[PDB]
């Protein structure tokens, strides 16, 4: 299918960079084209966690899975009130260990990159149009050369704005809100919420106010604060502003232990973004100009809150590589064709649960 054919991969975060292993692998001649500097960028978030079935699948055809077993690191789950009280503890029992372990996203990003090719990913590459020639896709990048490819792979994340020649869907705001920080030395920082997560991450929910905390990202503690968003943002809270930040959520959480305000107090900075998703539903464009397919969270971008996320990227990617390689379709077309009709499926699933979650997560009466 793909021999003396290239194939452009749009974006290197976890689901790319996984998609262009698995074809790599295969023999493929494969770029990732991602719009970061260079390798070197942090990458700001909190942990993931691949799972058996999916993730961890992806890994292991990747022949990666022991390297990412090495770097992640398998924690249990306490669920507190917002006076302090631990309601639940779970800690991970050995037999689990493999189940879901948590990784850092920069090293995560790491071993796939080290699983490449030197200069797979071109660097400094921001995709910003594509053009349909008789046989290549023409790939336009801000300020830098154009390249061209028989296949594009959409990768680039859940604010894509290169869909148009797959679908007409547009993302959309589910109503809730995530505010989220990292602090550094958390058990000199924060030492009160640090010894509350005691090694584990750590929920909480109180009032529609939600908070989920991992104390050990690299040694860093990452938390998030998430809430319906306020009506009065409608079309106010500047997140340039860590004092205008803290004041929001000082009052928002006045109520709470003040273990828990000291985290907002002692936070350098903040980052507040909208809860998103791109809704799958009615089937993408048939009969495209020239093959083309995406895949990770600009297929199917969802809420987060209940787990839903990387885990149906890497399916897409182990999904799509094996069917453009296993030699069993006559067309590129078709190998798309189908590995988008089996991600639709789920795909839906999984934005289901995470949209079903994120209503009940949220009524005002909530708790874990
Ligand atoms: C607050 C919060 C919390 C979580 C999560 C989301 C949010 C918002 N998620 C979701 C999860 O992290 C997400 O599913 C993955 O990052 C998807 O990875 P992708 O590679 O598809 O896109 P991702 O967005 O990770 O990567 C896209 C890449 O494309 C690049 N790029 C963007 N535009 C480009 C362009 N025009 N040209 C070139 N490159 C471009 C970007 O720089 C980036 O490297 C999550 N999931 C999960 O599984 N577990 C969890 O715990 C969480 N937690
Ligand atoms: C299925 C195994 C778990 C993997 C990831 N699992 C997860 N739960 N990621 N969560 C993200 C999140 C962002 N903001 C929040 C606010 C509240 C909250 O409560 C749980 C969670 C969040």
């Amino acid at each position: 299918l793909l021999s003396d054919k290239n194939v452009a991969i749009i974006g290197g975060g976890p689901v790319g960079l996984t998609m262009a292993k698995l074809l790599q692998q295969n023999g493929i001649d494969v770029s990732v084209y991602e719009r970061d500097n260079d390798r070197e960028a942090r990458i700001f978030g909190g942990t993931l966690d691949l799972h058996k079935g999916s993730g961890q699948e992806a890994m292991k055809k990747a022949g990666l899975l022991q390297t990412y077993y090495d770097l992640a690191l398998p924690m249990g789950v306490n669920i507190a009130d917002e006076k302090g009280n631990i309601l639940s503890t779970k800690n991970v029992k050995p037999e689990n260990r493999f189940d879901n372990p948590e990784i850092n996203r920069n090293d995560l990003r790491a071993i796939l990159l080290n699983s490449l090719e030197n200069d797979t990913v071109i660097w400094d590459r921001k995709l910003v149009m594509l053009e349909p020639g008789k046989k290549k896709w023409t790939l336009t990048f801000e300020n830098k050369p154009s390249e061209t490819a028989d296949l594009v792979i959409i990768a680039n994340g859940g604010m894509s704005k290169v869909r148009k020649f797959v679908t007409d869907t547009e993302v959309e705001e589910t109503g809730t809100f995530n505010i989220q920080a990292d602090i550094h030395h958390p058990e000199v920082n924060c030492p009160g919420f640090f010894q509350l997560c005691n090694g584990n991450r750590l929920m909480a929910a109180h009032q529609g106010n939600l908070l989920f905390a991992n104390p050990n990202n690299n040694g860093a503690l990452h938390f998030g604060i998430s809430f319906k968003t306020p009506d009065e943002w409608k079309n106010q809270v500047d997140f340039q502003n860590r004092n205008s930040v803290v004041d929001f959520l000082l009052k928002e959480f006045s109520d709470w232990d003040e273990r828990y305000k000291e985290l907002i107090r002692v936070t350098s900075s903040f980052v507040g973004l909208a809860t998103r998703i791109f809704p799958l539903g009615k089937s993408w464009k048939s009969k495209r100009p020239l093959p083309i397919t995406m895949i990770g969270d600009a297929a199917h971008l969802m809420p987060p809150f209940a787990g839903q996320g990387v885990n149906s990227g890497l399916m897409d990617a182990l999904i799509l590589s094996d069917n453009l390689t296993n030699g069993k379709f006559n067309s590129i077309e078709e190998a798309i064709e189908n590995y988008e009709q089996q991600m639709f499926i789920y795909g839906k699933e999984a934005q289901e649960e995470s949209t079903q979650n994120e209503i009940e997560m949220f009524k005002p009466d909530f708790t874990f």
